[PDB]
DNA sequence: GGGGGAAGGATTCC
DNA sequence: CACGGAATCCTTCCCCC
């Protein structure tokens, strides 16, 4: 089997560079202002002109302007990027019936019934790149390997706007030389727990008794790495469907006053419903971020669908439950609707 | 003993 | 920090055969 992964380059920023070409070459930073205090907020992403100086996703906008005080800062317009993405995905379909969308800029494609041998795949990659570049003026990176995991990795390497195949012979090479940390699904928390077990390389996951390895990093994550190390990972590509829709927002200032937090909440709810399009959720969760950037949530599942009127009512209670259970001040508030019918 | 869920949270990632 | 959004796995408690 052969898998081709697609990972659009610095997406949000490039989509802005495409809508306003006068940007190209310049340092571009797509921001997410919270309204808290002037320039307060994070960075969704940035183009490579800005990335060359540390300005990346996650860091505070303020920390960015310190580095590049003259870079171009644009507010994140998720909706617009969403549509562009949609199209690009629709385009890929005409390359394989088997397609799995991992995010707003990631998709796997099983070209087993289209290509034979990697060379033909590598060419199909270029055939796709040029196609995308032409139709939407958007460069992307393509990773090719036997399974989704290695395909993604291959991509990570070729970045930006590149292509790369990982033949079975090299696959074995990575299981030993490749850093365990860089393996998809291995954040800081996990990588560290592995650093102790002594597992610094993928292959090392074979020098530990399943139980200890399992009891340390969960059963699922355990079997996961073990199959990858044994060179037997082979998850199929499938059409995933949104399991939930939500909306969150940072208040002008921390709070614990029911009436002061309500307005924000009702807005998240009001919007989350519109987002629902024509979906009817059976579960409603109220998420809250305390003064120390912590997250607590209380929800509830019903035997029937939830109406907007019901969302309002219930949402209040859950928020009340939160307050009387956490003395901390609430920095942000929002909702989450799941368990659609 | 163990299936069955629900809920609250931990983790990873875009 | 300093934002949003979302999936998956995990621990835990609760009801019952
Ligand atoms: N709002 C928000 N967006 C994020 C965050 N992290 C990543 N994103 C955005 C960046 C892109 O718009 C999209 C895809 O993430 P990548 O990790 O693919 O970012 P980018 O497009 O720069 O990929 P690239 O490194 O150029 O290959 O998700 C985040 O923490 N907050
Ligand atoms: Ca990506
Ligand atoms: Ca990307
Ligand atoms: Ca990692």
């Amino acid at each position: 089997m052969i898998v081709l992964f697609v990972d659009f380059d610095y997406f949000y920023a490039q989509v802005e560079e495409v809508l306003n070409p006068s940007l190209k070459g310049k340092p571009v930073v797509v921001c997410v202002f919270s309204g808290r205090f002037e320039d307060s907020g994070a960075v969704a992403t940035a183009n490579y002109e800005a990335r060359k100086f540390g300005v990346k996703a996650g860091i505070p906008i303020v920390e960015a302007k310190k580095i590049l005080p003259n870079a171009v800062y644009l507010p994140m317009r998720k909706e617009v990027y969403q549509q562009v993405s949609s199209r690009i995905m629709n385009l890929l379909r005409e390359y394989s019936e088997k397609i799995e969308i991992a995010s707003i800029d990631e998709a796997y494609l099983d070209i087993s019934d289209k290509v034979r041998d990697y060379r033909e795949a590598y060419n199909l990659g270029l055939e796709i790149k040029n196609k995308i570049l032409e139709k939407e003026k958007i460069t992307v990176t393509v990773g090719i390997s036997k399974n989704k995991v290695f395909a993604k990795i291959a991509a990570d390497m070729a970045k930006p706007n590149g292509i790369k195949v990982i033949d079975d012979e090299e696959v074995k090479r990575l299981i030993r030389e490749l850093d365990i940390a860089d393996v998809p699904g291995i954040g800081n928390i996990t990588a560290e727990k592995l650093k102790k077990l002594g597992i610094n390389k993928l292959v090392d996951t074979l020098s530990i008794e399943f139980d200890k390895l399992k009891g340390m990093i969960g059963e699922a994550k355990a079997k996961y790495l073990i199959s990858l190390a044994r060179d037997e990972y082979n998850e199929p590509i499938r059409t995933r469907v949104r399991k939930s829709i939500g909306r969150i927002v940072t208040m002008k200032r921390n709070s614990r006053n029911l009436e002061e937090i309500k307005p924000y909440l009702f807005r998240a709810i009001e919007e989350s419903y519109y987002k629902l399009d024509k979906r009817i959720p059976k579960a409603i969760h109220v998420v809250a971020v305390t003064e120390d950037l912590d997250i607590v949530s209380r929800g509830r599942t019903f035997p029937h669908g939830i109406s907007k009127e019901t969302a309002y009512s219930e949402s209040v209670k859950l928020l009340q439950k939160i307050l009387e259970e956490d003395e901390r001040k609430i920095r942000a508030i929002g909702v989450r609707f799941s368990k659609f019918i």
